[PDB]
């Protein structure tokens, strides 16, 4: 019925809005400058697998009546689980840096330049903490709200999108063909970060814990069953509406980015009067490496301002949007891992803190490219991390001790086995990129370090997972 349906929404907006986090905004940015159309199917399979894997949360979450955080803090030794949580805790300070970035460079776009970055990172953190004020008389949910807002900045993006009017010949090709002939190394660093990028880790912790939200009864398997069929209906059609938005940007960015030259798009648009053409032209004909700045300037250079003011606001909302679902996430990742119950104290602080550090030491010691850098790591640090959170629910959904009746087949054992094999695999093949690139040789033994004690937790949890194979 449509009243059920009503009454289970809710969450699918959430986890979209965690998917359509400033992290995944520069990372299909920098996919579309300089790939273009041709990696749209490395964003399909991602997205199928990410929904592949909040289906498996939300049955787990569901099913068993606590969150992925509680059974593993039930099921792993103490060691095990603080390495892990640790874990966590890096790719949630990480998404909020990468959100933090987002919103400086919104607000650096609203203020034309007047208002620097120092200054963005501030009123960021004040609206944060202004966020946590909203305690005085908090009868709040969130969900219309960020329905509200998420619609806002998906008319926003699609606006965009039809007035770049794309076309769709070439878009056959990049989403339905898989491959990517003629294109080299940097092409894959960004398949591997938006392929990291669109399945945030802690989503999957997210929804485990929203999944508690609606009252489900244990004992009745067929209201649990309902339940389960109504959130996996819920989830495809969230990661449908990310995708076609993502899509969108996909279009409109390889069609106006692609073969494109500084001198060029500096001869195209300098006849107006953005007054921040200065970074954009070195004088050669070369790829256009591009940020949230430059591609919101040169958006505005080519279409008009509008279009600049318009997609920095798109920025500043999912920046606000992410910065919640991540507060959200941590706050489970407190209750499920050591049981600290706060209520959005602790764990805003400690993000908020160790996102303003380095943000502000690179805002005052380093300049934009940095900035944009700085980002591309971030996300490949999310995507090293997503096995880590993506095997422990594998395994969790493996033994049929908590799931006797609704445990998992013998195709989705065999599939996920393959999709993890395969990312372990691109992990693997990404460091290896990785270990000749240090120009200092004294980071040789930190780096072997890292990779060791990386391996070493995923060999365990392999261990683990044949154990419940």
């Amino acid at each position: 019925s449509l009243r059920k349906l009503w009454a289970f929404t809710g969450p699918g907006f959430l986890m979209s809005i965690a998917f359509l986090d400033p992290g995944n905004i520069e990372s299909d940015l920098q996919a579309g400058a300089v790939a273009g159309f041709k990696l749209l199917w490395v964003l399909l399979w991602a997205t199928v697998l990410g929904l592949l894997c909040q289906r498996l949360a939300a049955r787990l979450g569901v099913v068993t009546g606590k969150d992925l955080g509680e059974v593993c803090h039930l099921y792993y030794p103490k060691v095990p689980r603080t390495v892990l949580w640790l874990t966590i805790e890096l790719a949630i300070v990480g998404s909020d840096m990468q959100e933090v970035i987002g919103t400086a460079i919104a607000f650096n776009l609203l203020s034309a330049g007047r208002i620097p970055l120092w200054g963005g990172v501030l009123i960021t953190i004040v609206d944060t903490f202004f966020f946590l004020f909203l305690d005085n008389y908090g009868l709040r949910k969130l969900e219309a709200f960020f329905g509200l807002l998420i619609t806002i900045m998906a008319l926003t993006f699609g606006y965009e999108y039809v007035v770049a009017r794309p076309e769709q010949g070439a878009l056959l090709r990049g989403l339905f063909l898989p491959s990517c002939p003629g294109c080299g190394h940097p092409e894959l660093l960004q398949a591997v970060g938006i392929v990291g990028a669109i399945i945030m880790p802690h989503n999957i912790y997210l929804h485990s814990a929203l999944v508690k939200s609606r009252e489900i009864d244990r004992a009745r398997r067929a209201d649990i069953r309902e339940a389960n069929m109504y959130f996996l209906i819920e989830a495809t059609i969230a990661l449908s509406v990310s995708f076609i938005i993502n899509l969108f940007v996909m279009a409109v960015f390889g069609q106006a980015f692609y073969q494109k030259t500084n001198q060029a798009a500096f001869n195209i648009c300098a006849n107006s009067s953005l007054h921040d053409y200065a970074k954009i032209f070195p004088m050669n004909n070369a790829t256009v490496a591009v940020d949230i700045y430059q591609g919101g300037v040169i958006l505005g250079c080519l279409f008009g301002p509008a279009a600049l003011y318009i997609w920095a606001i798109g920025l500043l909302a999912a920046g606000q949007s992410s910065t919640m679902t991540g507060t959200y996430a941590g706050q489970f990742v407190m209750e499920g891992f050591l049981r600290l119950r706060w209520s959005r104290f602790a764990r805003v602080l400690l993000t908020r803190s160790c996102a303003i550090l380095p943000t502000v030491l690179v805002a005052v010691f380093r300049d934009l490219r940095d900035l944009s850098g700085l980002n591309d790591l971030l996300n490949v640090l999310q995507s090293l991390l997503l096995p880590f959170a993506v095997l422990p629910i594998l395994t969790f959904t493996s033994m049929p001790t908590l799931m006797q009746e609704f445990a998992n087949g013998l195709l989705n054992k065999v599939v996920t086995s393959s999709i993890m094999v395969l990312v372990c695999a691109i992990n693997l093949y990404f460091v290896v990129s990785y270990l000749p690139s240090l120009p200092h040789p004294a980071y040789f033994g930190l780096a072997a370090l890292l990779a060791a004690a990386y391996l070493g937790l995923s060999t365990y949890l392999v261990w683990t997972c044949c154990l419940a194979h």
